[PDB]
């Protein structure tokens, strides 16, 4: 049992809602809370401008310790990083940005991060301003995450196409 509460399941390991991720991170506190995160970790719209804004620029200011040390992430890859007033840790997640034209595969690699994890509150990666079809990346989430995990949709509108259209 967890605490995650009005979810829709769509599987035996995947829930879904329509909720803003902060709102829903601050609620539950979450072990991990996922970020939609680019190779910079420069959070600065979406999914993680709003993160870090929750974090009052705390998690920019780490994740800017974390890249002088590391460099930058791959596409298809993440860090574990502080989940700072969210959440007990963030994992940063790199699904493909199209409006870059990175390689939409590489979502199925973005996913599998999360299989890392027993339990994760996250957004459909390479959804919003990343640029991919959110159907897409629900269908992948389901086909690759075997963990439990808990998508949180912002988009009302979205989230009622997202369950109608959900084989
Ligand atoms: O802003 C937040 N939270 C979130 C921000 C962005 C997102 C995000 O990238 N969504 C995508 C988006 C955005 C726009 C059009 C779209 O078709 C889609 C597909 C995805 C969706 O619809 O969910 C999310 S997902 C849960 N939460 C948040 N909280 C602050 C109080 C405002």
């Amino acid at each position: 049992v967890n605490s995650f509460s009005g979810y829709l399941k769509l599987t035996d390991n995947v829930y879904i809602k329509n909720a803003d991720i902060v709102e829903e991170a601050k609620k539950v506190k979450p072990t991990v809370v996922v970020n939609a995160a680019n190779v910079y970790l420069k959070h600065g719209g979406g999914v993680a401008g709003a993160l870090n804004k929750a974090t009052n620029n705390a998690m920019q200011v780490e994740s800017d310790d974390y890249i002088a040390t590391n460099g930058p992430l791959k596409v298809g890859g993440s860090c574990v990083l502080s989940g700072h007033n969210l959440a007990k840790h963030c994992l940063h997640v790199v699904g493909p940005n199209v409006n870059k034209g990175e390689d939409i595969q590489l979502l199925k690699s973005a996913y599998e991060n999360f299989n890392q994890h027993e339990v994760l509150l996250a957004p459909l990666l390479s959804a919003g301003i990343f640029g991919a079809d959110p159907i897409h990346s629900l269908r992948v989430c389901v086909d690759t995450v075997r963990t439990n995990v808990y998508l949180a949709v912002f988009d009302k509108n979205l989230y009622d196409k997202l369950v109608s259209s959900f084989l």
